[PDB]
């Protein structure tokens, strides 16, 4: 047979819902979403880490001259002086008044420990999302997991449902993020090839180990100082100290709906909203001929007690009366309450005790057991406890708080004077007649 | 000194401009568009490929029994009868009217061309483009390659241009697409795990040679033949071969504006549309001090002869009186019109001819030579050919090809009896009086 119906974002909560079938017992579906899995389509943009300048050993003429050659480095500079004497410990190697000359250069390149410091610019986009599912029908259980959206069927059993799409698409992730170290952070880097001194990303990297690296962070060499020789050099602090010390908090803790979010598959997991259609196909085996079902007789509700409440802290009560023995589903045909288990052992003339929650302290509505039902009306009350966070609201309140005597208070308020008004115009038109005869 | 400046999209078509400062000789800058480069953002979905299937030695039980087990092999069956005779060329190997059972199992595996012959599904998004530009100023040239992007200037001779965004945004590239062996077609593949027997991707993998494999083509077992063991089975042609003969022509024989599209990056090159503003800093080394540019006297304008046309069909002639020696550049300042060359050498009282193109047979337009400039009118005629390709349309038609003669013929066409109605009106206010008079 086959089947369609929407279900809310959440895990772990149970959905029963029936098929209905004339000539064959309605079947209890059980649903629950077991996890989800949000992942996103990735682009690696550039690489990024802390860097060490390298100060080479001077290029120096004796009595001669030099120039300023150019080279594939990174931040590759270089810088001439002349009339120069350098000295060392043995003494001066060199003195020219003015033929001495001196060249020297800097460079950068990423530092050793970068290979596990480093962090990653990454480009998202087209959020995509895995779903897991536990499905059981008829003690038929099934575990599958599928894609959201309404083209691709998970393959369980080889059973095909399909679900989808979503119903309001929601993604923390802004189309440009960071990665560093197991997290992740929600920043606008700049783009390849786009550096400032000072700031975020001013090295990059197609890899980890790439050959090719390029920067800018204001490197200008300064002049030779007095009488030792040495490289005077000057330039800005690192972009990611700097971005370290304010980086801002993880994404960990600022992602709405309870979002667990995980580095290698830049995925979500956990997080909830939203709602989703299901279409599912099942086999007419599973379904049970309703002859071989038990039939029940004069069955009444009863509600023991219930406090309004988050869990399963409505009680109720049936006597039932049957002709055959086995086993029935039963159902809260309304939405505003559910049950919270699937079916009992029958009996010819016995009884049972129910749990349930709901979303309404009016206990008003219908129920279904096997394929009879009968009405339950009742009051509870809310609890003195208002601080849990196991689930609750799993219905969403439908404006159905209103109390049974509001609505008395109400009706009997709302005048209707409009009536008298209409009889006074009425006779008022009689009168005006009965004045014309004069 | 800062300059900006907008230029269309098109390859190998020199630009020409003017930077004025009062004090120095205004500099002709060459703008060419060596070469255009867009290369969007791509994320592998599947492989997939001709397939060939598995028809592995059967498990037949010699009187006894077996079962249907299963596996993770895609497109995997298994299938059992019972009551089999099977034979064989010594003889028949076992016979037991109902004890013997006979397994068959079936799955499949990307062929062994597949290596070569694969196509793959990509997710294709958020078209970039890269730009290589050749620019000359007073003799100095510089080639440069930098992103559209207003962020990131590229760098040669570290001088920073910035341009972009771009006018309009133009991509040929679906956001689906699929590749084989050097081609690109525009097509909507199924998403991962979503197959359909006879259908494109019917098989999937996240590598050529990836263990995992998943595909469903519709394989169902047939029943053993007469006396002769083998595996009868069925299936659905392959999707690859299905697509191959219909899988329309290729992107590249569909494009807009002649894109050259290349696999390996997955980019397109020399495709040209749309307009790019550019901001453009320079040295003031590069500048030359007026007094040092050659001053120029009583410079006239004559026009030997113009054929409106494609190439630089117009000519115009020069003739100029200087106190100094040396070089000045030259310019259109009306857009219609377009020289061909930047310079030449002056003399104390010298002429010239040049060479340019136009959008429109009007000649009427004003030309700057050194810092003076002097106007220039004529008329040119159509050209016998008309079917070329060479470049042409270098300016944009600004509704300009109307001719003198006929804005001459507009203008004393439309009327004014209005002028004559007020008149009319006035006197008749005047007579009215006047017979008030009576
Ligand atoms: C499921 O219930 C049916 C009767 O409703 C019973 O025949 C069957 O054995 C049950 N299956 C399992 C696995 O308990
Ligand atoms: C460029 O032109 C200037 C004068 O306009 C001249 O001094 C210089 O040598 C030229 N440079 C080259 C490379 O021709």
């Amino acid at each position: 047979f086959e089947h369609a119906t929407t279900v809310p974002n959440v895990p772990g909560i149970p959905y029963k819902a029936l098929v209905e079938r004339a000539g064959y017992a309605p079947l209890n579906l059980e649903i629950t979403v077991v996890s989800s899995e949000l992942t996103p389509s990735t682009n690696k943009e550039y690489v990024t880490c802390k860097f060490h300048t390298v100060v080479p050993s001077p290029q120096v003429k004796c009595c001669g001259s030099l120039e300023c050659k150019a080279s594939s480095k990174a931040d590759y500079t270089c810088r001439v002086f002349g009339g120069v004497y350098p000295f060392m410990w043995g003494g001066a190697q060199c003195f020219c008044d003015s033929e001495n000359t001196q060249l020297s250069e800097a460079y950068v390149e990423f530092a050793p420990d970068c290979t596990i410091d480093h962090a990653v610019a990454l480009k998202v986009h087209t959020a995509a999302l895995k779903v897991g599912l536990r499905i059981v029908y008829g003690n038929t259980t099934a575990r599958l997991d599928t894609f959201v959206n309404g083209v691709t069927p998970g393959s369980s059993r080889d059973l095909k449902v399909i679900a989808g799409p979503i119903s309001a698409a929601f993604s923390p992730f802004d189309h440009k993020v960071v990665i560093r170290k197991g997290l992740v952070y929600n920043y606008d880097f700049p783009e390849y090839g786009a550096m400032n001194p000072g700031a975020f990303g001013d090295i990059q990297a197609s890899s980890l180990d790439a050959t090719d690296i390029v920067a800018r962070t204001d490197i200008r060499l300064l002049k030779p100082s007095v009488k030792n020789i040495h490289v005077p050099y000057t330039q800005a602090v690192s972009g990611y100290e700097m971005w370290k010390n304010n980086s801002g908090r993880p994404l960990q803790e600022t992602a709405p709906f309870g979002c667990k979010i995980e580095v290698e598959p830049l995925r979500a997991t956990n997080c909830a909203y939203g709602h989703i259609p299901i279409s599912i196909d099942i086999p007419d085996a599973a379904f049970v001929r309703s002859s071989e079902s038990p039939t029940i007789l004069e069955v009444s509700c009863t509600v023991a007690d219930c406090i309004y409440s988050a869990d399963f802290g409505g009680s109720l009560t049936l006597q039932y009366k049957a002709n055959r023995e086995g086993h029935c589903p039963v159902h809260s045909h309304s939405t505003t309450a559910v049950l919270k288990e699937a079916t009992t052992h029958v009996t010819a003339t016995g009884s049972i005790t129910l749990h349930f929650s709901t979303s309404s302290p009016q206990a008003n509505f219908i129920v279904s057991l096997c394929g009879k039902k009968t009405t339950c009306n009742a009051e509870c009350k809310p609890p003195a406890d208002h601080i849990i966070g196991e689930p609750h609201k799993v219905d969403q309140e439908f404006q159905a708080a209103v109390s049974k005597t509001s609505w008395n208070w109400l009706l009997a308020l709302f005048g209707g004077a409009s009536s008298l008004i209409v009889v006074g115009l009425i006779v008022l038109v009689c009168s005006s007649m009965l004045i014309n005869t004069r």
